[PDB]
């Protein structure tokens, strides 16, 4: 029905207009959503209606993706082999900010993961933490990871930090769709059409897409949709330079593995459909 309904039961606020939601404005994301409304990917992203002022702060006015659903189930999938900008590697070499928060979450999952010096510091750099997170999840090997589920029973979970194997990922989607063959068929048709759109998009060949998600939404009436969201770390390549979005990332090449991820995700859902 609406996201703010679920919120009530960080960057999001309720809109006055029915079927809309407000997200805190960031300049990279505003730039991206403006370009996307004129791109092949227009129908694969939430409608962007412009910027509004609320309590002396700027908000993006977005389509509420939950509006058309009756008690929506939601799964957020972070896309890419890399989840941080290359500039973070330069900042950590020249002038590191030590993160005590990030050391604690590391310790919790694997006490043996931090180095002798990190244990002494009780702190790690951002790129070190994010690379570790990529390696214990499916990010490094499959090019995507499950971040969270919000269920129609009001229950939610973010307990997926060690979901890594192809079969572990398949079991999360198996539980999410609860044997609804129509929802799974509609998700697979939508992902195939999104892949075709990405492969011809003028926006996609010219931009590094880091930290974006695919948002899966379905309901008990068998309605099913998928959209790209979160363009806060999506940046244009210099000159007339393009990415293939499949080849491995090496510092300098700005590759994101986005389509390696989408290829693997379609393969897993196609496998699940034949079980
Ligand atoms: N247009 C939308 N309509 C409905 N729900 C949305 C919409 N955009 C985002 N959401 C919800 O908000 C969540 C967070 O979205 P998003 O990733 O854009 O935010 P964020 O604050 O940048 O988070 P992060 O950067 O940590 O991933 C999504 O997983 C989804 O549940
Ligand atoms: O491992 P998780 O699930 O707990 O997520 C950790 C958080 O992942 C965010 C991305 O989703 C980062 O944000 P940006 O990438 O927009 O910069 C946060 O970074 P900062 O703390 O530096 O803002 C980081 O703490
Ligand atoms: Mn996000």
């Amino acid at each position: 029905g609406s996201h703010m309904s679920w919120v009530q039961l960080g960057s999001f606020k309720a809109a006055g207009t029915s079927g809309l939601i407000l997200k805190r404005c960031s300049e990279p994301e505003r730039y991206c959503l403006a370009r996307l409304m004129a791109d092949a990917l227009r129908g694969c992203v939430p409608a962007f209606h412009g910027v509004v002022e609320r309590d002396g702060e700027s908000y993006l006015q977005l389509q509420d993706l939950l509006d058309g659903f009756d008690g929506p189930c939601v799964l957020d999938c972070k896309m890419g082999v890399r989840t941080y900008l290359e500039e973070e590697l330069t900042k950590a070499r020249e002038r590191p900010k030590l993160r005590k928060d990030m050391y604690k979450k590391m310790l919790a999952v694997d006490p043996e993961a931090p180095t002798e010096e990190e244990h002494a510091q009780r702190a790690v750099t951002k790129p070190r933490y994010m690379q570790w997170r990529e390696g214990i999840s499916s990010s490094t090997t499959l090019g995507f990871r499950i971040e969270g589920i919000k269920k129609a029973d009001g229950s939610c979970s973010t307990d997926f930090k060690t979901t890594r194997s192809r079969e572990q990922v398949l079991r999360v989607f198996e539980e999410f769709v609860q044997g609804d063959e129509e929802v799974l068929r509609r998700y697979l048709n939508r992902l195939q059409q999104i892949r075709d759109t990405l492969e011809v998009s003028e926006f996609f060949r010219r931009h590094e897409v880091i930290g974006s998600s695919l948002l899966f939404v379905h309901d008990h009436c068998h309605r099913a949709g998928v959209w790209l969201i979160d363009f806060g770390k999506t940046t244009p390549l210099p000159d007339g330079q393009i990415l293939d979005h499949r080849r491995p990332w090496e510092e300098g090449n700005r590759e994101d593995g986005y389509l390696l991820g989408l290829d693997n995700l379609i393969g897993i859902l196609a496998s699940l459909a034949e079980r």
